[PDB]
């Protein structure tokens, strides 16, 4: 009949997420063409 | 024997209707590649 009253008494209603993108952005690995890596664990 | 007299008469003189395009325009879903769509009763 109501539902303007119980509008307010918001914890009767369902609880529901708007999915939106959070988080920051991925990173990459720019510099990678320009270098040539050695890898040698005993340098 | 004028045929105006026979004028008012429509009942008497053949009817044919002037065939021409009537209606209105179909109305479209512009809206839906811009959005993405959530469906859920509960909401």
């Amino acid at each position: 009949m109501t539902f303007s009253s119980t509008s307010n008494l918001k914890e009767l209603l369902r609880k529901v997420v708007l999915d939106v993108e959070l988080g920051r952005e991925q990173v990459q690995l720019l510099y990678k063409p320009i270098y040539d890596s050695i890898a040698d664990s005993n340098l």
